[PDB]
């Protein structure tokens, strides 16, 4: 009875290789790095495990569904064959019908952590400086007060959202309007209408991933598209935090969320807080991350690192590897192996990948890839 993921089959033995997300003795959490360059077909891979979670969800504990939000850049996940597999909803970056001042969490200050985190968030994304990025914390603070919401009153939290759009008009009504960057931001992020305008309109985010969910980023400079993600995880999170925990029997924890990040490398450069947050925190409210770059490179980088929060790997051909990147991935000091590794991820050949399991075997692989399903 335990849910099962059809990776693919070994190389050499040719035995049928499972991926068990529930099952806490094989896998400690779902964390997922998928790594391949142009012509390796992992995009097909990360597509045959999404068919199959969204398949053999009934496996999963107590047979609750298991939602999955797939942030696609390219346009890979919304082929006719991909949406009819998987039952997948689209969403485009226009009118999205959630919004990221809403307000979840019952820490003090509640409106003010909401506006810091969105502040930062798009801080980030666009490069504002600090006088900006207080100025957007100022005037988010004055959207949620005309709208009757209060930051040392908690009664008051209920109350309906403002939305970016009242954040621009309000950035327009100042009686100094800077033309600076910020502004630039803003009038592009409202103009495009990337979110719902009507804060009446706006819809649970953590519900609206029912089912696999795919937001299409294509066609958008990588700003929003990142703005986008980041205010999207930053919600995700706070929502998270405040629905529970996964029901856990034996070995076996329920799996409630999964999230998708295909072309996750730029992403992951600019460290936005929230993605860091769901991959350390995940695991005991049921939810993981899988993350899809082109590049080992990214992974890791800095004091605790991305790699430090992923358990599976299903690493294929990469065009620039190194030794930290081994030491990173596969957690491995002596320098042969490093390049025994490197040489033979160069040598990995279309649909072929080295399966890291939880329990740190390595295994080449051939991938059962979404065409073969």
């Amino acid at each position: 009875t335990p849910l099962q993921i059809l990776f693919g089959h070994d190389a050499v033995r040719q035995n049928p290789l499972y991926w068990e997300p529930t099952n806490t003795a094989k896998f400690m959490n779902t964390n997922t790095g998928i790594i391949g360059t142009m012509g390796t077909g992992k995009t097909q891979f990360t597509k045959s495990l999404v068919t199959q979670l969204m398949r053999n969800q009934s496996y999963n504990v107590d047979g609750k569904p298991i939602g999955l939000l797939i942030f696609d850049y390219k346009s890979d996940y919304v082929d006719d064959a991909f949406l009819e597999a998987t039952g997948a909803k689209r969403y485009q970056l226009s009118l999205l019908p959630y919004n990221p001042l809403s307000l979840f969490g019952d820490m003090p200050m509640l409106p003010r952590h909401t506006a810091m985190a969105f502040a930062e968030t798009m801080g980030k994304a666009y490069n504002l400086g600090v006088k900006q990025r207080m100025k957007l914390v100022t005037l988010i603070m004055e959207c949620y007060d005309l709208a009757g919401i209060v930051p040392h009153d908690r009664s008051t939290w209920n109350r309906v959202a403002p939305t970016i759009e009242d954040v621009w008009q309000q950035y327009l009504a100042q009686e100094k309007v800077d033309e600076d960057s910020l502004y630039a931001a803003l009038y592009n992020l409202a103009g495009f209408q990337i979110f719902e305008t009507d804060p009446e309109k706006m819809t649970s985010l953590y519900d609206l991933v029912d089912g696999v969910t795919v937001i299409e980023l294509a066609g958008y400079p990588s700003e929003i598209q990142n703005l986008v993600v980041a205010l999207t995880l930053d919600l995700f999170y706070a929502q998270m935090q405040k629905r529970g925990k996964p029901t856990v029997r034996g070995d076996y924890r329920q799996l409630t969320k999964m999230i998708l990040v295909d072309e996750a490398d730029n992403f992951m450069r600019q460290d936005f807080a929230s993605l860091r947050k769901i991959l350390k925190e995940g695991r005991e409210y049921g939810v993981g991350a899988i993350l899809s770059t082109q590049e080992i490179t990214h992974f890791k980088t800095g004091e605790n690192n991305y790699a430090s929060y992923i358990l599976t790997w299903v690493i294929h051909r990469v065009s620039e590897i190194r030794n930290s990147d081994i030491k990173a991935v596969f957690n491995i000091d002596d320098k042969s192996e490093q390049e025994s590794l490197m040489g033979q991820i160069r040598q990995l050949e279309k649909h072929f990948s080295l399966y890291i399991d939880g329990n740190k075997k390595v295994r080449k692989m051939r991938d059962k890839a979404f065409w073969e399903l």
